[PDB]
């Protein structure tokens, strides 16, 4: 389907992210993680949950893999000057996609 938030839009079917119509390409886990959050605008999510759904129940890499990918997405967005929304780190609690 489709998700948009001002200049930004997310197309699941193709795993494409665009800002002002310009593709900001992203690896699949980055897109899928951002989709998850933006489907749930304004909800706080736990790293645990994020990793569980996005990377797998089984996923066994020992990293701040979620918290590395959040930063990655934010970098990518801010590069293209999208600011109106963001992922907010809610310390101790999880991650939030909402308006800046």
């Amino acid at each position: 389907e489709q998700l948009s938030f001002d200049e930004l839009t997310l197309i699941n079917l193709s795993k494409v992210v665009t800002v002002n119509g310009h593709e900001v390409p992203m690896r699949i886990k980055e897109f899928e993680l951002l989709w998850y959050l933006a489907s749930r605008e304004n909800e706080v999510i736990s790293k645990s949950e994020l990793l569980e759904k996005v990377w797998g129940y089984d996923y066994y890499e020992d990293a701040n893999t979620v918290n590395v990918h959040i930063h990655r997405i934010r970098e990518k967005l801010e590069k293209e000057s999208f600011t109106t929304y963001t992922i907010t780190t809610v310390w101790g609690l999880g991650y939030k996609f909402e308006r800046s």
